[PDB]
């Protein structure tokens, strides 16, 4: 049975809410990005309208393959009616294509959805800008002070300065990149670019970023895996052993990996610094581990709420345990008390 904090009161309207077979009353389900947990229950046979971006469109059609008669595409930061209510859609600074949404109900309360985003201070010149925000359903994933890393743009510095160096100590050496589901790409991009290459991958992962409407995207990436010095492989074999086992398949044309994993927070980012981050290394392998986030810290979720002053606050991460239900219902009280509400 569909949840809660996934229905919009007043309206037939689900986010994310795909698992739970035909949920009653639910007329258009919004999907706020491709990510899995998110998508979980869509496949070829669904038979309901599904309002999404013009990204995660195209990734329903070529990736689950739904049928393009229920795919409803919207454009970003245009007021749209759907089933006689307004919405609107705005960028949600998470993976290609992620949304947040903006419902004005009937009876003239008004909901942000925020999916999965990262929070930053040019949202406080969107659209959000002009009215007021009843309710807010908010990604909590890093809602507690311990969560800190640096911004992407020092991520990326770090990254190209590491692979451009090696490099060029060693023109022998290859670059490989982890992947398991869209986001992130930023990563093996820029890497990409400073060596000079195209990112080599497989059929399917070069299926599903040829969905993304990245500019120039066939300049930058390829399926002929012997023209490229950057590879990207399943996160699953970014390992001693699984690396090795790339490296024989290569006919001897390197002699030394460089790898990157990008994840998320670690419990390594309460001690050292981006600057201080060294690899795990065995023989002529090197693993990296960068935390690129594409979710708010807790100082950026904090700004943005106290920005926003929403008058209810409705989590959608960390809802299974009471210890973490209470810890954030005591944030959210420090945060409002602190700018004077
Ligand atoms: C806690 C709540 O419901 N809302 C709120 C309002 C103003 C500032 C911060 C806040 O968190
Ligand atoms: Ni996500």
């Amino acid at each position: 049975t569909c949840p809660f904090y996934k229905k919009i009161p007043g309206t037939g309207f689900t986010v994310d809410a795909f698992q739970y077979g035909v949920v009653e009353g639910c007329t258009a389900y919004f999907l706020t990005h491709f990510h899995s947990d998110h998508y979980a229950g869509l496949s070829k046979h669904f038979t309901f309208p599904v309002y999404c971006s013009e990204i995660t469109g195209n990734l329903l059609k070529n990736k689950l393959h739904v049928q393009e008669q229920y795919i409803h595409p919207l454009p970003l930061d245009t007021e749209c009616i759907v089933n006689g209510v307004k919405v609107v859609l705005l960028d949600a600074n998470h993976c290609p294509g992620a949304v947040m949404i903006l419902f004005y109900l009937p009876n003239g309360t008004v909901i942000l959805h925020t999916g999965d985003f990262r929070a930053d201070p040019s949202m406080e010149r969107s659209l959000l800008a002009d009215q007021k925000v009843h309710m807010l359903y908010l990604d909590t994933t890093y809602c507690s002070p311990e969560y800190t890393f640096p911004s992407q743009q020092e991520v990326i510095r770090f990254a190209i300065n590491t692979a451009f160096e090696a490099v060029t100590l060693n023109p022998h050496a290859l670059v490989v990149c982890g992947t398991y589901s869209i986001g992130k790409e930023k990563v093996f991009l820029a890497i990409a670019d400073v060596l000079g290459s195209k990112v080599g991958m497989s059929q399917e992962k070069y299926k599903t970023l040829q969905c993304l409407n990245i500019p120039e995207i066939n300049s930058l990436i390829t399926t002929d895996m012997c023209s490229s010095l950057v590879h990207l492989l399943p996160m699953m074999q970014i390992n001693f052993k699984g690396l090795q086992s790339h490296l024989k398949k290569c006919g001897g044309k390197y002699n030394q990996i460089l790898a990157f994993r990008p994840t998320g927070w670690t419990h390594s980012n309460k001690f050292t610094r981006i600057a201080d981050v060294i690899p795990q290394t065995k023989g002529n392998i090197s693993i990296y581990g960068i935390p690129y986030s594409e979710h708010s810290s807790y100082l950026e979720m904090k700004r943005f709420v106290q920005w926003l002053k929403p008058q209810k606050i409705i989590p959608t991460v960390n809802v299974g345990t009471w210890k973490s239900r209470s810890t954030m219902e005591k944030y959210f009280r420090e945060w409002k008390l602190e700018a004077g509400y």
